[PDB]
């Protein structure tokens, strides 16, 4: 997160860190056994870490659970990042508490204008590199589909939306990949891609979770 703020420990109980020896991606808990993330974060040997603030310090609220299974969207295109969504099932079910909690799936698509909260352990600098140990948060509006396509000609499908600031300064960034965009207590987005971070006229691009609710629910019902 560039230009964000320190969330506070466990103030985002649905934020998970994907760890293969190191945090590499964010993710969102949607029930005790399942995480939603970005297809482009797929690798094997994933450990899901819940209850995290500082990812380099054991602080007392962690649950570390190995993934049993990852499932990339049947139609994921790694070139265009179309359908950048993936599900991860835990080997055992998490203990849900006040600091480890699912976020609801949307019952409907959120609109341009809607204020949202984006979070992750990504780079905090727009030029240069600087990874924080504790969780960062960003309040950002969903932008119009027209300004989103203007800003990224020929690259925005119906499975993507922009959120943030055309003036730049504030954004998701590398290492936030796969993590949440929550709007009014529903998960509307997954941190997907963008051109650089926090650049003028180059806002973050997020997978549009509302489009995927059938697939998610159908998938969790049979795995
Ligand atoms: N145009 C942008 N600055 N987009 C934000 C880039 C963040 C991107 N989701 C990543 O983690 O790599
Ligand atoms: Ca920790
Ligand atoms: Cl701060
Ligand atoms: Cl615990
Ligand atoms: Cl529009």
């Amino acid at each position: 997160i560039v230009g964000g703020y320190t969330c506070g420990a466990n103030t985002v109980p649905y934020q998970v860190s994907l760890n293969s020896g190191y945090h590499f991606c964010g993710g969102s808990l949607i029930n005790s056994q399942w995480v939603v993330s970005a297809a482009h974060c797929y690798k094997s040997g994933i450990q899901v870490r819940l209850g995290e603030d500082n990812i380099n310090v054991v602080e007392g609220n962690e649950q570390f659970i190995s993934a049993s299974k990852s499932i990339v969207h049947p139609s994921y295109n790694s070139n265009t990042l179309n359908n950048d969504i993936m599900l991860i099932k835990l080997k055992s079910a998490a203990s849900l508490n006040s600091r480890v909690a699912s976020i609801s799936l949307p019952t409907s698509c959120a609109s341009a204008g809607t204020q949202c909260l984006i979070s992750g352990w990504g780079n905090t600098k727009s030029s240069g590199t600087s990874y924080p140990d504790v969780l960062k948060c960003l309040k950002a509006p969903i932008l119009s589909d027209s300004s989103c396509k203007s800003a990224y000609p020929g690259q925005i499908t119906s499975n993507m939306f922009c959120a943030g600031y055309l003036e730049g300064g504030k954004d998701s960034c590398q290492g936030d990949s796969g993590g949440p965009v929550v709007c009014s207590g529903k998960l509307q987005g997954i941190v997907s891609w963008g051109s650089g971070c926090a650049q003028k006229n180059k806002p973050g691009v997020y997978t549009k979770v509302c489009n995927y609710v059938s697939w998610i629910k159908q998938t969790i019902a049979s795995n």
